[PDB]
Order: structure tokens, then C-alpha cells, then sequence
């Protein structure tokens, strides 16, 4: 109360947080950029608590004077990130692939970060509203077709079948004793592994499952993250995949799950495993980072630095790798296949002119719609970008075209356009 709480600023210097000196000689939190990132910024209030960056960094933020924070946000990307989820419920998060780096990190519904006191008077009041929830970081979603980009990087790494594999992809079919079917019940006759990749047969990744196994399925999904803790500022669940044993049991689950699907039944007592895949949005960046950079999937990060209030700097971010989910050759053989995505596939509304972009659509089942995603990442054949987004009951398709206009912000800010 007595103190300056240090500031919350993005990597480009808009400030997200400051305490300014009352009348009374005490101080005040004010939050003077609106709604951006609000979720990340988080709050700090006497009545309310902390949440967010406010809560995660309140030591170094409260300190004499306490330490200011710079975030790896950029507020144009950022904005971008936002301005694609606005009206929607979804989220939307622009990594570096190099290094971790979060350059924007949004949920939707949002909210202005001043106005926290009231947005959580109406969570209270309805418990319906979410516009508190994190989305970005803090939820488990079914990817659908866009965990293609793991079982396809894991059948190529353990040679269970190549790009040019041929496999029969019907509108539906018995696995398991249920049904696979293809989005729309398509038939597309034959298609080769890298063609069914464009498309998303999931026909094809059915079978592609259940040829390469339980074991291997999981222990793929597992090498991209799945079913490990990762340590993250922000409260962020870990993403899940069922065990080895309990896909052995059921041919119908471990087919649904090679193409995204979290089919395993969970209202059946005695099941040991989660149902899986069921990722953050986070996590699906990542998976898109590690095709994005040779096979590696750097550490997640948000926070660039810290400065006291000397203007002398406590903390410098130091990119680390997090864990290698393929080798370099699968990870560019992988990457040419969501090039071909984009350029002849699902995809084609993520393109744009002058830059080559590489990706992997994803439709995820509900009851009365889908879920509507994208995981890409550009230039394609050395990125210095990826994006990962959800957009919850969309129109299809509508996450990939939402996508090209983050990614194109994101590359403008970068000065490659
Ligand atoms: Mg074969």
C-alpha cells in the first residue's frame, strides 16, 4: 500500500500495468492500455487478490520501489491475435520458434484489465459467464485434425509408412467395432499419407494409428509434450494422452486418437488414463514450434526481463530447450507435407502473397458443430513464426482464415512484408 508496485510492459514498451502516486501520498494500480492481454496481465487488488503476470511475478512486482517487468509481448501482434478471436470465444497464441519466445498470447471473451472488480462481480453473479477463463494457457481442448502433425511426424521418425504410402480413405469405416469417417463422410478413393495429410482423411490416420500401434502413438504424443508438466508463469493444465495399456483395448480409440479425438469413455468407472489428446492452446504452438525448428521445442516464456527501479536488470530470459519431439530430418520432412497443406489442401485460405506458409487445419467434433483450428508457421522453410489458434464453434474453416491475418501482422512486424 505504502510502496510503487513496479510496471507490466510489453517487449515494444506499451505499458500494461503501473501504481501512480495518490493525493493521500499512497498508491494506486492502473491499467491503461484497455483490453490488451488482459488475461496475461492479470490484476492485483486488495480485495481480490492476484491473477496472471501480477500474481505470478507479485514478489519482484512489490520490491523502496519494486521491479518493473517486460513481457516478450509485442502490442501489434498482439492486437492481431486479439482482433481474430474479437465476438468469438477462442484463443490464439504467436510463439518465436527459435527461442520460446511468446509474442502474443489472447483469449476471447475479453475484458478491460482495469475493469477487473466488475468482471468478476458478473462471474459471480453468472456462472455461465467465462469471460474470466484463460483460454490460451489455462484450458484443455480437443485438437481434432490438427494432432495429424504428431502422428504424421511420429510414423515418419519410426518408418511406419512414408509420405508416398498409399492407404484406402472411405467416407467411413469398422475400426474397433465403431466407426471412423471422414470429415463429411467423404470418399476420396486412395490417397497417399502426404495427400490424406492435405485433405485430413481421417480414415487414413485411423488406420495410420492403429498400424503404428499403442505404444508408439503415445510415446510420440508424449515426445511432443503430452502427459509431462510444464513449468509456465501463467497456471497452465498439462496436456493429456491415455495410456499405452488402455489404447491397446480399444482399436476404436487409438484410431480416433491418431486423428485428434479424445474418443476414450471417461463416464465408465474404473478407466486409469485420461481420454487424450487433449492439449492446451500453448501446447499446440508447441507442436508447431518443433516442426517450425529442426525438430526442438524450446521452453515457453513470457517474461523478457527485469529491471529495478535503479534501471539496473535483476533477471534476462535465457532460451533453453525444452525437449527434442522428432530429429531435424523428420521435422523438414514434415514441414513439406503442411507446406502442401496450404498450397493444395484444407489450407489455402491461410496463404499469403509473397511468403511461403505451412500448416495443419483442424475441425474438433461437437455435438451440433466444431471447433475450428489452425497450427502454422512462415517462412516455411526457415520460420520466424508460428501461430496456433481455436476458435470454438466455428464455421469451417474459419480458424485458418483467421490465422493468415495474425501470421501476416506478425510478418509485417517483422519486416519481412
Ligand atoms: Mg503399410
Amino acid at each position: 500500500a505504502r510502496s510503487e508496485r513496479g510496471t507490466i510492459a510489453t517487449y515494444d514498451g506499451v505499458v500494461l500495468a503501473r501504481s501512480v502516486k495518490e493525493e493521500d501520498g499512497t498508491y494506486e494500480r492502473e491499467y491503461p492500455a484497455g483490453d490488451l492481454a488482459s488475461h496475461v496481465v492479470g490484476y492485483s487488488s486488495p480485495q481480490f487478490g492476484n491473477s496472471g503476470i501480477e500474481k505470478a511475478y507479485n514478489d519482484t512486482l512489490k520490491g523502496t520501489a519494486g521491479n518493473d517487468v517486460t513481457l516478450t509481448l509485442n502490442s501489434k501482434i498482439q492486437q492481431a491475435a486479439q482482433d481474430a478471436l474479437a465476438g468469438r470465444k477462442g484463443a490464439c497464441v504467436v510463439m518465436d520458434p527459435d527461442t520460446g519466445a511468446i509474442l502474443a498470447m489472447a483469449s476471447a471473451p475479453t475484458y478491460n484489465a482495469a475493469d477487473f472488480a466488475a468482471v468478476i462481480e458478473q462471474a459471480n453473479a453468472n456462472p455461465d459467464d467465462s469471460t474470466l477463463v484463460d483460454r490460451a494457457a489455462g484450458s484443455l481442448y480437443a485438437p481434432g485434425s490438427t494432432f495429424k502433425i504428431v502422428t504424421l511426424a511420429t510414423a515418419l521418425e519410426d518408418d511406419v509408412a512414408g509420405e508416398d504410402t498409399v492407404f484406402s480413405s472411405p467416407g467411413t469405416m469398422e475400426i474397433g467395432n465403431a466407426t471412423v469417417s471422414n470429415f463429411n463422410k467423404a470418399n476420396y478413393g486412395s490417397l497417399t499419407l502426404a495427400q490424406a495429410t492435405e485433405l485430413s482423411s481421417n480414415t487414413v490416420f485411423g488406420q495410420l494409428g492403429v498400424e503404428m500401434g499403442a505404444d508408439k502413438l503415445v510415446a510420440g504424443a508424449e515426445s511432443f509434450g503430452f502427459n509431462k508438466e510444464i513449468d509456465f508463469p501463467l497456471y497452465t493444465p498439462e496436456s493429456l494422452m491415455p495410456s499405452a495399456e488402455d489404447l491397446q483395448k480399444s482399436p476404436w480409440e487409438l484410431a480416433w486418437a491418431a486423428a485428434g479425438e479424445p474418443v476414450g469413455d471417461t463416464t465408465r468407472p474404473g478407466r486409469e488414463s485420461p481420454a487424450g489428446p487433449q492439449a492446451t492452446v500453448l501446447e499446440m504452438a508447441m507442436v508447431g514450434t518443433a516442426i517450425a525448428n529442426d525438430g526442438v521445442i524450446m521452453q515457453p516464456y513470457l517474461v523478457d526481463s527485469v529491471n529495478n527501479a535503479n534501471g539496473e536488470r535483476s533477471f534476462s530470459a535465457s532460451p533453453t530447450k525444452l525437449m527434442q519431439a522428432v530429429s531435424k530430418t523428420t521435422a523438414g520432412r514434415v514441414r513439406d507435407v503442411l507446406l502442401g497443406v496450404v498450397q493444395n489442401g484444407t489450407g489455402t485460405a491461410a496463404a499469403i502473397p509473397g511468403i511461403d506458409v505451412a500448416g495443419k487445419t483442424g475441425t474438433a467434433e461437437k455435438e451440433n458443430g466444431n471447433d475450428s483450428w489452425f497450427v502454422g508457421m512462415a517462412p516455411a522453410e526457415d520460420p520466424r513464426v508460428v501461430v496456433a489458434i481455436v476458435i470454438e464453434d466455428g464455421e469451417e474453416g474459419v480458424g485458418t482464415a483467421k490465422a493468415q491475418n495474425v501470421l501476416k501482422t506478425a510478418l509485417e512486424v517483422q519486416g519481412l512484408l
